[PDB]
């Protein structure tokens, strides 16, 4: 659909089974979710943003809905403020900013 | 224009009569400038994202060209590794996530 600006771009992601909510950060690389267990593999990765940096789970190849979109890729699972769907996977769901 | 996500959203704008490239982000309240000398007074304000917090000078009713685009509004200056366009300029542009 089409998002204006004037709230948070806030939407449901289903990931690992679990329904939550997240935010389409066209500012982040990477998809970053708050801590959770999550099946699969993973690896520690360092990420950084505006105040610094942090440590995070990587787990590669993920299955994810977002707003009713399937994605499957990496997401970090870290100490995020906040759970933010990433370009990595905001490019699978044929997002564009538009103005 | 459209811009799509698979690169960093990377727009230049004009603030203090600087040219500078800035950062479309959708999962930014605000719009934080790298450290600049801009005169008027401010107040201090402290914000956050991934890794804590980074102090910044908050200038209200400052006057940015974003992408050609004429926006009014408040900016944040501090030590922020990226310049970076949000929400509060982005909907005065009009832009929006679309998919
Ligand atoms: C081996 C490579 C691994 C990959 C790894 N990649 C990165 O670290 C890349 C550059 N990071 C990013 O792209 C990260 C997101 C995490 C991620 O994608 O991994 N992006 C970001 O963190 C971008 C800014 C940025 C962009 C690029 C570089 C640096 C900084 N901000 C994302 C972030 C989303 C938020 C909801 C948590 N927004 C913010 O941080 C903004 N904050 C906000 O909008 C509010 N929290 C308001 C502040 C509080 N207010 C108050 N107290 N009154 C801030 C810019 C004003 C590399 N570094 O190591």
């Amino acid at each position: 659909p089409q998002i204006t600006l004037w709230k948070r771009p806030l939407v449901t992601i289903k990931i690992g089974g679990q329904l939550k909510e997240a935010l389409l950060d066209t500012g982040a690389d990477d998809t970053v979710i708050e801590e959770m267990s999550l099946p699969g593999r993973w690896k520690p990765k360092m990420i950084g943003g505006i105040g610094g940096f942090i440590k995070v789970r990587q787990y590669d190849q993920i299955i994810i809905e977002i707003a009713g979109h399937k994605a499957i890729g990496t997401v970090l699972v870290g100490p995020t403020p906040v759970n933010i769907i990433g370009r990595d996977l905001m490019t699978q769901i044929g997002a564009t900013l538009n103005f």
